[PDB]
């Protein structure tokens, strides 16, 4: 936290705006296979700058997510429209993972993001790994035009959905005392939380027998390692899609003694492996080392067949 | 707002009273309710923790049947009768004096009773009831900040007041959760107590009971009117090694399905089926389970059925409620 990096944050922040000010047309986008935070932080923005300007046109893309669409609602726009655009991405560390190709169309690209700045793909690059969720980099932002007013239902909504997301609502080691003092100032508004909650936490009926494969084929070591592993035809017996399987990560976290554990979907020519761990233990190491990374307790990387994935394991099983 | 500003000046005489008979005592004793929660824990310790420190010469001790699920949170004080001679008793969480846990509670001589569910009950000679609060450890950390004593927040208070904030709160998913509970989680997280630790300490479950959930999941039966059932036969009880009261624990496991309106989790002990019902928003189910032979509350109810011929009778019964 040198006070440089604090300096250059103020004018990163002061940046971003000027460059919102001088552009009538700004389009947001966000990583493929959104979660929350990607929805909410995107919106959020969208809806903040359509608040403190209501003149300028200010669209979000992407492909929709069913399981996320009662956050809100994308824009579908034409190729032209990002003619001397501003665009903003918006969750996303490397450029290949964002939604729509067409974030490079425009005069300007801002990168706003919360994961370790590995790719700094924009002309204005906003990394702030301190912060829980790039939801809450977007309040620090209304923060620091003293715009907390301007926040009505709906930002407030998304932002906080974003948040929870990524904190596993508050449960994570991201959360920090800011991110609780931001999320009650959003609950401030009368967003009925509860209701919010209840509606991002319903389940589709159809992926619950998958759900219970992984409940009954984990494998604990009195190491304190588990592994799940989903080979490709387990999907097919469950008429599921790998994207939908990896939702299941967390599925096995309360077991007690856990300390290390991995979520292996074979999706066809690349087994994609979230990596988790307890407590101030490590694990993006071993990702950067496989070609991979994300926050110390949360990171991904994929390997090209399964004993590519037991060396992945047995590295992990060293750090206990 | 300028509701909750008068409801906070209607306690502040409260406030101090209590403090005035704890200043008054070398002795105090805190109890809370039998079958425990975090927050009875929590409240409990926190408020020990607090007098222990702004009055370091004080005897404060806590007591009561230990529970091995939440003995994490602290541990409890073991004192003879004695000890509640002339002593302060303050019992927090605890909204009826039948449930407070140790019946020595009135061998005091002052009683105080601090909660925050609705006073039907005002057995302490002072009373502090705080139905705006989302739990008994929110208000034990309003007294502190009442006598600007925030300072004196030690590791210990913040980690046992956040974790009963987080047993009635759901961790902030329920509404009882204000803005004030979430500023209050954030300052007791600025303590640098380790959550994720705490709370993962706190969700720990057993590996065994996995599997069993698993097959909750691979074997209900949704139906197009929002209508839901678990049957689980005596031979899976066996192949899972669970016992019939295990199993019932599971009978939430699906309620987070969307389009569920009813549901039934159904358990065939040999001699019966015991059956947990289970509705969604206004629907009631509790006049179909008398009319089986059991009852309950309007959302959860139970009924024993003598064969799976007689569930299905009782589940076309509970449909009739969705039409
Ligand atoms: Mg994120
Ligand atoms: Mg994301
Ligand atoms: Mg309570
Ligand atoms: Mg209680």
């Amino acid at each position: 936290e040198n006070l440089y990096f604090q300096g250059h944050m103020i004018s990163t922040l002061n940046e971003i705006m000027k460059c919102i000010e001088d552009n009538d047309t700004i389009i947001i986008h966000r990583h493929v296979r959104p979660d929350p935070d990607a929805y909410g932080s995107q919106l959020g923005l969208k809806y903040y700058i359509q608040q403190k300007f209501p003149q300028k046109q200010v669209f979000a893309v992407g492909e929709a997510e069913s399981s996320l669409s009662f956050i809100g609602e994308l824009d579908n726009i034409d190729d032209k429209t990002y003619q001397d655009a501003l665009v903003i991405v918006c969750d996303t560390a490397n450029a290949p993972r964002i939604d729509d190709e067409r974030y490079s169309t425009g005069r300007k690209l801002i990168k706003i993001d919360h994961h370790p700045a590995v790719d700094q793909y924009g002309d204005i690059n906003l990394v702030n790994t301190n912060a829980s969720s790039t939801s809450e980099i977007i309040y620090d932002l209304i923060s620091h035009f003293n715009d907390e007013a301007i926040v009505n239902k709906d930002i407030a909504s998304v932002l906080y959905l974003g948040i929870v997301g990524d904190t596993g609502r508050f449960l994570f080691n991201n959360t920090s005392e800011h991110t609780m003092e931001i999320a009650g100032k959003l609950i401030g508004h009368d967003i009925d939380h509860n209701a919010l909650l209840n509606k991002m936490m319903e389940k589709d009926p159809k992926m619950l027998p998958f759900q219970g494969y992984v409940l009954q084929h984990f494998e604990l070591m009195d190491d304190g390692f588990c592994q799940v592993k989903i080979t490709e035809d387990v999907l097919e017996q469950f008429g599921i899609q790998p994207n939908e399987a990896s939702q299941f990560v967390n599925t096995i976290a309360d077991i007690k003694g856990l300390k290390i554990w991995v979520f292996a979907v074979d999706e066809g020519n690349e087994i994609r492996c979230r990596l988790r761990s307890k407590g101030q233990l490590i694990i993006n190491d071993i990702a950067q080392d496989f070609g991979g990374g994300g926050h110390p307790n949360a990171s991904g990387v994929s390997v090209d067949s399964w004993d590519e994935f037991e060396q992945l394991a047995t590295a992990l099983r060293t750090k206990l």
